């Protein structure tokens, strides 16, 4: 009946106020025109006030969306760039999270993985631990889906649930222990691009250090910072931090890892970015098959953001040469933690 579940877990203890559960739930696929009226509309917060469902304005950019019969000639494949208004997609803008602790409204948004006909979107609560106290259920519409959110009760009294067992990574680095009692642990993250300028916003002179790439004219790429929550149930990590061990494994994660086969590679495809540039600015490799990976994504050499819709294509997500790249949007992966299991 076009009926979805989200789960928020709220934990029976958390140390701070200033802490945001997860909840998340991926949909079926939707007609890529279907995309332009898309905004998620929740009963969650008291106040109806859903302050996502601003504009942002996207270079949307395709390809044909089908191959020809020279599968081994790796011709690259023309695109179209266009100005597309997207609401609701998970642009998070500076201190909109921490805001929330206080405010106690939660923000919902979706992420968009797209072939060049279809896109699945994966819907996003993020939920302020005192929320937790004051809510049972809401709803959420997107497009034709209605998503019943339940905040549920935890199964662990404090950790992330791990494969049936309750694991409690440490929260800081206070006592580095030579011999200690521990264990680690693989945990669930996910990341935000926060898109803002300042000095201490300029994320690829960090690239640059971290990772000895090829980045000249750091001066002129994408400014901002990547907000994360760790096991779905977490105060916030700012990445990069230096001198944050949790941070910098993030920091690895998105930049080294920002992803038979159900897709297939057709060829490669160079775009404008934004409609109006005098030559191509973005790298991709159109694909066929089922949708894959997000399809949105951030310029890197434009210190203003300019976000990337790019359905049927995978954006250069690999910065060793920096020229024509892009960042992901929403990034999802796992580190290794330090903790113990709750008995
Ligand atoms: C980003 O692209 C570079 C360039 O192809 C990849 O670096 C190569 O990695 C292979 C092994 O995977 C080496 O044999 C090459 O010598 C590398 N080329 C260089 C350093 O110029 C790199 O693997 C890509 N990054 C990711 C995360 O896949
Ligand atoms: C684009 O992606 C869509 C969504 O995955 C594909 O359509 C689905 O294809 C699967 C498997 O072939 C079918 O089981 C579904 O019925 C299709 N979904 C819908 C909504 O029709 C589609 O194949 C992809 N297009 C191309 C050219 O690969």
């Amino acid at each position: 009946r076009n009926v979805y579940d989200m789960k928020i877990e709220c934990p029976h203890t958390v140390s701070f106020g200033e802490n945001s559960v997860i909840g998340y739930v991926e949909l079926p696929p939707v007609p890529l025109a279907d995309t332009a009226q898309m905004v998620p509309e929740s009963s969650c917060n008291m106040d109806n006030h859903q302050s996502l469902n601003t504009i942002t304005k996207y270079t949307q950019v395709s390809w044909r969306g089908k191959a020809d019969q020279s599968q081994s000639s790796q011709n690259s494949f023309e695109t179209v760039s266009t100005e597309v208004d997207l609401k609701g997609t998970c642009v998070l803008k500076h201190k909109m999270v921490e805001e929330s602790y206080r405010s106690r409204k939660s923000v919902t948004c979706y992420d968009l993985s797209c072939n060049s006909t279809y896109c699945k979107p994966t819907l996003y609560m993020i939920v302020p631990i005192h929320a937790c106290n004051m809510m049972k259920s809401c709803l959420i519409a997107l497009g034709p889906y209605r998503v019943q959110v339940v905040y549920e009760r935890s199964y662990c009294m404090t950790g992330v649930l791990i494969e049936g067992k309750c694991f409690v990574p440490d929260q800081s680095v206070v006592s580095i222990i030579k011999h200690g009692i521990f264990d680690i642990a693989s945990v669930h993250i996910v990341c935000f691009f926060v898109a803002v300028k300042g000095n201490t916003y300029k994320i690829f002179e960090q690239v640059k250090k971290s990772f000895e790439s090829t980045c000249n004219d750091t001066e002129n790429k994408v400014q901002g910072y990547y907000i994360c929550i760790v096991g779905g149930n977490s105060a916030p990590i700012y990445v990069p931090t230096l001198d944050d061990f949790r941070s910098m494994e993030a920091f690895t994660g998105i930049f080294r890892s920002p992803h038979i086969a159900s897709y297939s590679i057709v060829g490669p495809a160079n775009a404008k970015v934004p409609h109006s540039a005098s030559s191509d600015t973005l790298s991709l490799i159109a694909y066929s098959g089922i949708p894959s990976y997000s399809s949105l994504s951030i310029l890197t050499s434009s210190t203003e953001a300019k976000h990337v819709f790019s359905p049927g294509l995978f954006p250069k997500l690999n910065h060793t040469n920096c020229d024509k790249s892009a960042i992901p949007l929403i990034w999802t992966g796992m580190i290794d933690l330090p903790g113990y299991y709750e008995f």
